[PDB]
């Protein structure tokens, strides 16, 4: 059987989304990464060590969202922090989000922020009304 | 039925590789210091560049690996990598090689054998056996 080791970066990558055998590594997200997908458009940076090895696939490390707009559904947020942590399952990290009415939005009845924390099978989400 | 797309570049500046016995991506793979192999008497340090790029067609593969030192055990005897390039033009598990290593015959009058060079599609190679280490 075949297996890899080692350590790699990725300085960029482009990660769109459109509607229309044994390693450890560990994998560094580096300064120009972005994703759109399921209405989020973000940049995302952090480390995350990727075992695999005959029970699955096994993640632990830290991804960040330095910059983000989540705009879908009526509403257009600006994620003002960003973190999801990984333990183990890659379907389970901790979520600690953040957003804010984006202050140019055109749609009516944007909440004022948003709060989503927790396991993301669990999550909890805090919605807050303007002072 | 939704497109998953991905474009980028990714860096390997440490790597190790044993062998013991719709989504769309091109991606840029710069295979940098510290990577090495270990595989069928095998052991060598890799580097150079690499584009994989997938489509609903399948993978294809292109660039130019390069074996700037490796040891080579076949037989009871041992080679050491002298050159080493390895290919791509599509085909990723059919690349063009040009390895040549070499060993020192000359403490005996019977050995005879100073080096081999590996030429051709790595399927169906030939192989050259020379008693002057020169290749030339």
């Amino acid at each position: 059987l075949f297996t890899l080791d080692g350590r790699v970066d990725v300085p960029w990558a482009r990660i769109v989304v459109h509607d229309l055998i044994n390693s450890n590594l560990i994998v560094h997200v580096g300064n120009n990464v972005r994703i759109d997908a399921f209405g989020l458009k973000a940049r995302l940076t952090g480390d995350l060590n990727v075992v695999q090895d005959k029970q699955g696939l096994g993640l632990n490390g830290q991804i960040n969202i330095p910059e983000g707009r989540f705009h879908a559904y009526g509403q257009d947020l600006i994620v003002r922090k960003g973190e999801l942590l990984f333990s183990g399952p890659p379907d389970q990290p901790y979520l600690n989000i953040e957003a804010i009415r984006n202050p140019d939005a055109t749609e009516d009845d944007v909440i004022a922020g948003v709060r989503v924390t927790g396991l993301a099978d669990e999550p909890k989400a805090e919605i807050f009304s303007d002072p």
